[PDB]
């Protein structure tokens, strides 16, 4: 058939907002930046022009890094974090992208070809149990119980989701923990030929223009992170996600009610769930034990 | 049919990161770039105007190649490459992207066409087995066996892309030995009759506006292309690639476990098993070995 | 059926390739040029202004053709090459695009008519020969043998592509022959009403802002080229392109195997070569053979 | 069915270069133009300022049509050229378009219901013979022989084509006739109260920044359509665009190898030949004559 | 079916050209207009600045309508129509494309059903009369005869056309007859405080840069509405736009040859004969026709 | 089937031209206003400078709301429509597009379900007839006569359609009758620190740049709606809307030719008309009651 889910619900969803809400906020932000048309700005005296100025003001933006220059006792780290937290930002995005985009084109094909095998013997069982009046599933369960091919691949990726969530809430803390009044710093022009001649001030007070900006974005990028992490934390373990409803409803049998573990069987249970509409039969299942009792 | 995977997984994914991320990264970085409005800028003297500090600045970074000029013993390499950077870093991703295209659309045909061919015969032999009761794949693959069409290509690819590979990590890291303290340098205008008039300073201190930028994007490269080489090596080994549980399952028979070395059969039981799931008979026989064990 | 390839494999990767590089590269060349905002700027004294300082600079700008002035004794071949260069080469791109077109809308109906005869004809041969047991495509290729009305067209292509080529590589030769030191030029006002005052300096030292940029470009497209013309030029032998293992395995009979020269019977053996995963004939062939072998 | 060919090959491809290299070339021109924002500047004297000045330049480009001023005999057609060659050119593409846009929408459902008629007649007939064993299309094309409605307007358009194409080669002719050193001009302000002031300069030498430009665009322009002229008179030719090769192979009969002059048979003939591929009697006939000789 | 055709060829196009030809050169006028940046300019003494300078442009652009203003005795109607030439010209665009619009999504199912009706009925007594061997549609275009439905509509279409092609055919000759010399005007500010106050001369003389391009534009688009009119003017003609050659070939029987006059038959013989090629009958009795003469 | 149509003629249209009509003229409003770059001017003396002019006029912009100031006994009511007119223009096609969105996504399928279930008991009841030679629809529309669900959801959009139309009326009317005279006005920094110093001028006179651009879309939408609003008021009444001719051809019988007044009835019999030629029988009946008369 056509219509099929290939992946999860809250696994989807928490990717898809994790790589949404990032990647929006820093377009609207370049959007309302380049409004202004720059982000830095440096003070210079009345005594130069229009060139000059612009030179020094690029001139201290370009050399935000040297080692041996802007003496404010600081360390030059949050300079270097207010230059390149956009380039980290989207970074974060696309690396949080990525993940999903490798489960849904390496292992999608044999999820979905398990569970239409699944719903067709399904059906053809139902099928065979309505004319008969007028194991298969069983032993194919117990044999995916002894493989971990796909439960491993499953594991490292959720892994990797909250070891990289947990990379960028500390690091968005630490972007956070820094102090306002840390962005005005002294800057000059003291190499080549410039050394020797004295016809220019020697401290020029400069100023990046991000700071409300881009601390609004990562104490919110800090919360809704913060937030997300435990939905991942939850969705992290299998054996408490299934549901005891799925094959306790088949005896028209099967016995693998107490199979639990880190197991195929599980991924397959939950799997199954998840995309269980397509099935006739189930619910007509629920209206004969329903019959029943 | 229609669902069908022309290529590998690792491969594709190590192929599509190589070209999407340095794409993304200087996409970034040319449109932050843009903000500034320029990335050169060298100082005038306050008794010029805005058009003749334009037109040394324009001149500055045009002439950034003539050899007589630009005493900083340094060799002018350095202001090549920041020069170069984003044209070497397009060109790498392009021919990154090249080989895949060029396996896409030269020799896809040929391998969906064989396995095609073995699934349906597959299938074909498993019903004539089922239907009995109620060697064409061997020798097919001992005629493939003295064959190497398909790995020479295989192989020159791979290589290709490896030896590409390390050349960008090793260019990306003679670009990233360079000092931070080597972009100021001097220029001056020394041609046509501006060679003997005096009315202007000989030394002009000019400075480029990309070092903290191409910094870091040299040494994100480096490390991303670091990491991702040994995944390429792995992938390049095809003997230890295959696993053994393809063929191990069709005693209903066929002698080619012990089959090694560098050959198309090897190729043809990897395409098999990561293009498994749309045959219906590989899982009956798993469930049968089971019975039988 | 629906799946077919018009068209071969080397000759659309070479015509790709060469349509394609070109194009990325002054695309990108273009780009990174409207950052400065111009590629023209001309030194003016300060004692203008910024209206005939602009006046001035578009006025050497244009004319810089006119023969009785840009006194520099080089004939202003290299000044009309770097004025022309990205009109001569989106040229070049759409007139190496152009030969594909003209092919693949003028002759290719006639080929996917013949291969498809071709492959039902020998589908339904094999049919009859198999329910035998429980020399129409001789005569046609005999017939074809006499006819020239393909490969006349396909050589007329590829020499016109060959020369165009050529005349590529030659061109971007000479313009990287230029010296480096061979942009600087004066300029002047001298016409009009212009001829007799003298309150302007006679002599304007100008400069083009497009050296190192269309220097990098001319010699990386003189490389492409020149890697790319041998495999034009092996691609253009049609007698030793066509492999001797397409007719050789149809004894079930056509004797065509000394078939040899410039004829429509190479062209079609390599297109059903190219195009022949289709068929589900040959492979059974190549099995049988075996068998016998 | 589906696929089918509406129109010819060679005409197709001739009205597609023609509407497409001159929108292409405007296109390249205007982008590469608006990088430097202007194509008009005049001089203008250090006692004014940047306003004034944009004025007298405005002014001077409007006032390029008024007879009574830009005294420089030479009747200002080659200003009003400069002015409107891209209006011109882009016309000159849009009415080259329309011709094929017309015959689209026109006739084109009678061809195609004809060549199906004539094709599944053929495919009817051919079963009809070959079944037998174990004059309709000729009374057809005698009736369509008296008749005049399709050449009429094919012949129609062809004109049409031609005689715009030349009419586009004899303007792109005179417009390059333009000498080089016929640009530059003189302008004033003489007009309103501005006629007895006398605190500004009386001439003005102004200039247009398009000589390099569209010189080369017309130049380039002339080229392609010189070569491409006898490409459209070759095709206007019916008679000897047919061949003979058509209708001679139907001997199974049919009476028409001798008609020739102006009538839908020869444009019948040459659609059906080009859309020939899509019948599979044609073929057969083929064989079965080279069995026959 | 699917394949048909809801309108008519000669009107299709005529209203397509109307639409379009306006649009592409008001586009075209727009993009080339803001090249420059702008379309008013007026002098300013070099006593004021910038500011003040771009203030009396922009008042005396606004105040272009005001009735006490502007001395030039020439009653403002021709600013008024410089202001307003592409706010007509895109509603005379909008108001042409609108009709079409009404009669494709008001009366297009009515005609549809009603061939359809008509060419099934037609093959099926095709089909009685071929199968006997071996006046429905009399009564129903009789029927139609009393009606006026949609031939009402039809008119009232053309009428709406004819009427607005006639004024904008007028309104261009008058806008065209605008003399050259009739855009140079004075302006002024004497309105608040600014009427005691001297510091400011009391004329300005202010341009509008419109002159040579909307004249072109005028004078093409009269051009071209009065060589479209007569086609409007032909195309109302429903009489005689009805040929005789469609009823004529039913006789296997009809009487209605002599059906004349404002009526729903003509339209729809004039339909039918448009969209005639969807039946497989209307040949075959041209070609019986013949035999029989 | 496929082919419906879920709204009427009239409505939709008149809608379309409501919605579409403003966002034309709007967005040409727009796209012309930014070519000047800005709509607010405001003279500043020539001892300042471009930066505290520019200051001058963004506070006069921004402070034009402010009660205790802009002295120009107006009330401040003419300069707030001047501000907001393109947000009310927006605001008025996004709530007159909004009821035909809510009309399409609420109530649709229940009428092209109950229209579908007319056609085939249609079909059904004609078939019927027709094979017996050789009140299902009379008791359905009489329940619907007694239901109103569809007609007070219709007669409710209708009416805030009228009555939004007639604020839009009222509006644009109150807005035209703005004197031209009205725009010019005083501004003055009266405020923090600037109220007791003296270097600046009391008295500015701004401007905004709007009027006979806004002047002409105010009166043109209001012609436009006021020729809009009888056709709503004309489609309002849907007892005259309904025509006679529907159920008086069904006489094979149905008895409710004297229904009226506001029921579902009427709105049943207005959409069936309009959607009648997807059914086969209608015209069968026209025909069958012509020879019947």
């Amino acid at each position: 058939f056509k219509g099929l889910r290939l992946e999860l619900a809250v696994d989807k969803m928490v990717t898809c907002i994790a790589v949404g809400l990032p990647l929006l906020l820093i377009s609207l932000a370049f959007a309302q930046e380049i409004s202004i048309g720059t982000q830095i700005s440096c003070f210079s005296p009345s005594s130069f022009s229009w060139r000059q100025a612009a030179f020094v003001d690029s001139y201290c933006w370009a050399a935000v890094q040297q080692k041996n220059s802007l003496q404010s006792e600081s360390g030059n780290l949050p300079l270097w974090l207010h230059k390149f937290f956009p380039y980290i930002l989207l970074l974060f995005a696309i690396l949080l992208y990525l993940p999903p985009l490798f489960w849904r084109f390496a292992a999608a094909p044999h999820i979905c070809s398990d569970l239409k095998f699944i719903m067709e013997e399904l059906d053809k069982v139902y099928n065979r149990a309505i004319k008969a009046a007028k194991p298969i599933v069983e032993q194919y369960l117990k044999t995916k119980k002894n493989s971990n091919n796909l439960i491993i691949k499953y594991i490292s990726c959720r892994l990797l989701t909250l070891i990289i969530i947990l990379l960028a809430c500390i690091y968005l803390g630490y972007y956070f923990s820094l102090s306002s009044l840390s962005d005005e710093f002294v800057c000059s022009i003291k190499s080549g030929i410039l050394r020797n001649d004295s016809t220019v001030p020697d401290q020029f007070q400069c100023k990046l223009i991000a700071v409300g900006i881009f601390q609004l974005l990562s104490v919110i990028n800090l919360v809704v992170y913060v937030l997300l992490a435990p939905v991942v934390v939850y969705t992290l373990f299998v054996p408490f996600r299934q549901k005891t409803d799925v094959l306790k409803v088949y005896e028209i049998d099967v016995l693998h009610f107490k199979s639990e573990g880190y197991n195929d069987l599980s991924l397959y249970n939950l799997f199954l769930e998840e995309n269980i509409s397509e099935v006739k039969s189930y619910k007509c299942l629920k209206v004969l034990e329903n019959i029943k009792s």
